[PDB]
C-alpha cells in the first residue's frame, strides 16, 4: 500500500532484528569453531562500530600497560583513539594502550557459569593493568590528572543455557566476581540484557524488549558518565626502549 | 547444527535477503527511501556473488543512435571490456553494448507491477547494439551475435493470494514478445523462469528463493558469455 | 611559462567555479528529475564533506526526536558524529537524532517563490522537533546541560526564477517565515548568496565574489557559535523499546 | 646503488617478506594472533604481486556432492567467472571448482607440518569438480578438462639443520599422490618445488626466496589457464 | 535541455577535464605540484572511462634484460595477467610485457615538449618484450606477436597560434620511427592521431576533445587484444 | 616452540625496525631521485597516521595564511582537521592553513649541514605565517582566544653524513637557526633522535634505543602541551573573496 506513517519504535525493532539474525546465522552456517567465533564477533563489532559516536572504536586488541603487562585477547575493546596511540599495530592487529580503554566484552555464543566466570578473568586482565594520567592542557589551561575512570566489562551472547535464560543461576555466576572481574552489563540477543545497579548494588535483568538495541543504549548512556579518557603518559612506556 | 551444510548455507544466504527486504520494507515510511533500501539489498546480493565479470547497478542505458532506456533500478553490465558513456559521482549512463540483464526490484508482485517491468525490459531490449571483430589472442573472431538481454522482476512479497498462481501466471503471459520476462524472485515465496522448451512460465516454491533466483541467473548468464564489442566510434558520432 | 606566484584569491576562485561547473553540468546532462536532484545534491554535499571541519558530518537523511517525531527527508543535513549515535543506519541510508543537527537545507534548481517556502517547511520541520539535553561530563567536571543551540537553515541553488537574480522579491520570500522556517543563509551559486543579520533583524544579499566559498566561510563562522551538540539523553529515547 | 638494479628490486621484494614475517613470529606471542599476523603477509604478498585473475584469501572450500574442505590459510581461487558458496563479513566459503592453489603457512617447518600440508592440500583435491561447455565470442569450447590444484607449504623459518637438506627431501617425499607438494618458500632460507621431468624434489637457496616462489607460483599458474566453468545448478540441488 | 542528449553527455564530459586542467594549471604555483595537480586528472579520466581491463597510472617500466625507461606520466598497463615487478606504497614498476600506452602530459605543447614525448615513447618501445604460448580454455595459442605500444602527448594549452597548425604538425612529423605519436589531446582546441592510411599526422578541432580523444584511445585499444603472455622467468634470471 | 611470553620492549623494536628497513628499501630501490624521496616520504607519513592520536592529520602540504602568503612544500605537515577546514583541496593534494599547523618535519636521506639549514628555511617559512585566533565556544561558555600554540619544526632522515653520526658538526649546524628556524626534534633513523632541550637551551643527541620509536613517543608528548589548535579566524580568509 502507499500509507506512510514514521514509527521510531520500529527502527529499534530491526536494528535488534538484524543482530539476532546475524548471530543465529553464525551460529548455524560455520561448523568450525573459529570462524563461528570470528564471526559472530563481527556481528556485535559492526554494531558498536555502526551506532557508538565516533569518540568510540571498537575492534578486537590486546590491551597492554607501561609496566609491560598485557591482557588476554579481548575480543570487543571500546577505546579511544582520539588522545590516545596505538602502541603497536600490523596489518590489522592492534595492541592498545590501557589509558585508552573504556570497556571490554567476551562475545560467545551461549550464556553459562563457566563463560561467565571465563568473562570475568578477561575483563580482570585489563582491570588490573596500570594506567597512568598527566594534567591535561586544554584551550582554558591545565585540568588536574584525570582520576582515572571506570572500565565497563560485561558479555555478550546469543543465547542462555539456563532455564530460565536470565534467572537465579545466571545471577548467581554474575555474583561470583564483584572485583576486578565484575561484569557492570551484558546482551543475551535472543532474550535480554542485564546490567548491575551500583545504589542497589545488585544485577538487575530486562527480558525483551529489543535486548541488542536495549544493550546499546545501556552502553551508551554510561559511557558517557567516564567522559574521555584520562591523558597518557607516553613517557612511561619510553622507559622500554632502552 | 552438527555438521556443515550446504543447504543450511543457502538457507542463510536466503534469510539474510528476506529479512533486510522487509527490513527496508517496514522501517523506511517513505516511497522514495524504501525504494532505495530495498534496490540496495538485491544489489548487494548480486555485487557479493554474482561472477567479477558482471557489475550491478541503478543506471539508464543509452545506444548509438541516441535512444535512451527509463532509469532501471538494477542493471546487469560489462565494464571489462565496455566504457561508461557518462559517470557523475554516482550516477551513471551504461551504453546498450555493455548489458546482461535488466531488472525492476519494488515491494510486492501485482498484475500493474509485472507490466512495469516487461515496459521496463522492453525499453532496454529496443535499445540498438554495435558488435564490432574482436581481436583476441589467436587472431580476430567475426563480430559476435548479439546475446539476449535477460530480464526480470524482483519483489519481497506478492499482492496476489495464492501469491505465485494462476493470476500471477497470467500477467506474465502479457508480454511474450520483447517485453517477455525470462526470471523474478519474490523472496517471502518463490522464484519463476520462462521455460524455452515447454514455452511456459514455471513458478517453484519456497526452496531459498533468493539462492534459487540467484542460481538460475548465474546458469542463465553463463550463455549469454561476454558482451559484444562495442563500436565507441558509432558514439563518437555525436561529437560533432 | 615557468613563473610561480601562489594567489590565495585563486584558490578561493577555483574552488568556487567547480561547484558552479558540477551544478551547471547536473542540470543539462540529467534530463530525469530524480537524477538531475541526486547530482546536484551530491555536489554541494561533496562540498561541504570536503572544506567543513571534520567535527560536523554532511549527508542526506531523516531526523527523528525522542517524542517519535519524524522531519521530512534533509537534503543535506550537518550533524554531529562524535558525540551522537545513529537512531538507525540500513547500508547507506541514515536516520540522525535531533540533538545531533547543526544546520540543514534544502538544494535544488533555482530560486523562487515556490522554493524559498518549500526550504522554510523543510527547516521547520526539524526545528519543530524535541531535543534533549543533559549535564556533561569532561574533564574538568560536569558543565550544566547546555542550553539548546540554534538550527541554521537555508537553501542552496545554482540559479535564481528572479530578475534581478537576487532581488525585492527574493527577500519578500525570505520574509515569509521569521520562526520555525526561518532560513538563516544560502547561496545561489550562479549569483551570490544571502545571510539573515541578526542585529539588523533582515535579509542581507551579497553579490558575486565567489558566492559558494563565500557561503561556505559564512557557514563555518556560524557554526563555530554553536559550538558542539548538546548531550543527547539515549534512554529518552529508550522509551520506546517497550 | 648507482643505478637501477632488477637484482635491487627482487632483493627488496623478498626482505619486506622476511622481516614481517620475522615481526610477526618474535612480536605476537599469542598462537592465534601469532599465525594471524603471518599468514596476512604471504596473503599480502600474493594480493600485491599475483595477476587479478587470482584471488587469494584464507577460506573453506566445498563441492557440490556437499564435501568440505578443512580451513585453508591461503587459497588461490577465481572470482571472475565464479560465485562464492557462502560469505558472511570476512569469512569465506569458496566452490572447489574456483580454485587454483592452496597452501599452508606456519612459522617453521618440521616433518609435522610437511605432513599437514600434504593432508591438507589432499583434502582440497579429493573434492568433485564440475565442468561445461564454455561459452564465447567463437562459439562454445568443450567442456575444459580439470586442472590441477597446486599446493605447497610457506613458512619463516625451518626447524632442521641443514635448513633445506635432506630431512626436508624425506618429508616431501612423504606425500607423492593427491597430498603431493608442488612449491613452498622457507622465507629465511629458500624455496622448494617439485621437479616433474625428474620426478624429485629440487631445492634453491638463497637468491631471494620469497621472490623466487613468487615467480615459480606464476609460472606454474600460467599452464592452469582459467578455471573450469561451475555447474552451479549442481550446488542447487541442495536448495530442495 | 528540453530531453536527453549524447552530445551534452560528451561536452560535460569534456568540459569537466578542460575545467580541472586549467585549475591544475592556475591554482597550484610550483611546478612540481601543477604538474602532479595535471597528470591526475588525465588519469581520472582514464581510470573512469576506460574498460576495467585497462589500468592507468604513473610506473617506471623495465625489461627483463634489466633496461629501463624513464618515469611515465601515464602508462596504460595490464594487471589481469601481468604481475607488477616492485611496488613500494604507491610507487610501481611494471614490465614492459604490460604495456598498452604511453603518454606524457603537461601544461602546453610546444617543439621541446612534442620532441620530450617521442623520446619518452621511443624509451618504452624499445624494452624488450617476451611472449609464451598461451594456455586457454580451447587449449593452448601460439605466442602472440608482440602488440604495438601506443603513445602519445596531453596537454591543456598549446604554446602554437594557430594552436593546432603547421608547426604541431612539424614538431609531429619529427619522429616518425620508435618515437611516433599515435595520439594526443590538446584540451583547450582538440585532438590529433596519426592516420596510417594516409601515413599523416590529422588534427581535430574542438567538438569534445577529451571525450574525441579517449574514444580514439579505446578504439584503438581494441586492435591491441590483450598483452602477450610474460615469461615471468625471464625477469627471474636476476634472482641469482 | 609453543612458549609465549608477550614483550613490549619488542614491540618498540619491531615498530623501529620496520621503518629502519623501509627507509633503507627506498633509497637502495629507486635511482629515480623523485620517485627515492617520495617512497622515504611516505614512510614516515605512514608511521604518523598509523601512531598518532588522530585528532592530528599527518600529511603532505602547502600552508597558506589570511595575509595571502604560502609556506615552501612541506614534506611531513601534522595539522588539524577537526577544527580547521582546508583552504584547497584538489584530488589528493591540499592547501592548509596556518592555524592548523602543530608541527612541521623536512624528511631527507641524510644529514648534513646543507640539508639542516634547508629543513630551517622550511621550518621559517611556515612560523613566519600568520595566525588568527578567536575566543573559543564551548558547553561552558567562551573560552579567551587561545595563544598561538608553537609549531614544532624537526628533520627526519634515514643516515647521516657525519662520523660520528650525531656529533658536535651536527650540533653546530642545529645551532645555525634558533629562532624562526629552530628545529625542535628530529630523527636519524640508523643512528638516533635529537631534541631541543628548552630548559637548558642546548640540544640532546640520544643515541639507538629504538630511534624511531623514541622520536614518535617524543613527538607525542610535546604535541601534549599544545592542546588543540587555536580557533580559525575564517572571515579573515575572506577578505579575499572580493
Ligand atoms: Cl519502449
Ligand atoms: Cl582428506
Ligand atoms: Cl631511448
Amino acid at each position: 500500500s502507499n500509507a506512510s506513517d514514521w514509527s521510531l519504535s520500529q527502527l529499534f525493532a530491526s536494528l535488534h532484528e538484524d543482530i539476532q539474525l546475524r548471530l543465529g546465522t553464525a551460529r548455524k552456517a560455520f561448523q568450525h569453531p573459529g570462524a563461528k567465533g570470528d564471526a559472530s564477533e563481527g556481528v556485535w563489532i559492526e554494531m558498536l562500530d555502526t551506532y557508538l559516536p565516533k569518540r568510540y572504536q571498537a575492534a578486537n586488541a590486546f590491551v597492554v600497560d607501561s609496566l609491560g603487562n598485557f591482557s588476554d585477547q579481548i575480543n570487543v575493546v571500546v577505546f579511544d583513539r582520539q588522545y590516545s596511540p596505538f602502541i603497536f599495530k600490523f596489518n590489522e592487529q592492534i595492541i592498545v594502550p590501557a589509558e585508552s580503554v573504556y570497556a571490554v566484552f567476551e562475545a560467545k555464543q551461549s550464556a553459562s557459569a563457566d563463560l561467565v566466570a571465563y568473562a570475568q578473568r578477561k575483563v580482570a586482565s585489563v582491570r588490573r593493568l596500570h594506567r597512568t594520567s598527566l594534567p591535561i592542557p586544554h584551550a582554558g589551561g591545565t585540568y588536574p590528572a584525570k582520576p582515572l575512570i571506570p572500565i565497563l566489562g560485561g558479555l555478550l551472547t546469543f543465547e542462555s543455557d539456563w532455564s530460565p535464560a536470565l534467572g537465579m543461576s545466571f545471577d548467581k555466576a554474575l555474583n561470583g566476581d564483584l572485583s576486578d572481574g565484575r561484569l557492570d552489563m551484558g546482551c543475551v540477543a535472543s532474550h535480554g540484557h542485564f546490567y548491575f545497579n551500583n545504589i542497589d548494588s545488585k544485577f538487575n535483568f530486562e527480558h525483551g524488549n529489543k535486548p541488542a538495541t536495549a544493550f546499546l543504549f545501556r552502553l551508551i548512556a554510561q559511557l558517557q558518565f567516564s567522559g574521555t579518557v584520562p591523558m597518557i603518559d607516553i613517557d612511561a612506556y619510553g622507559k622500554w626502549l632502552a
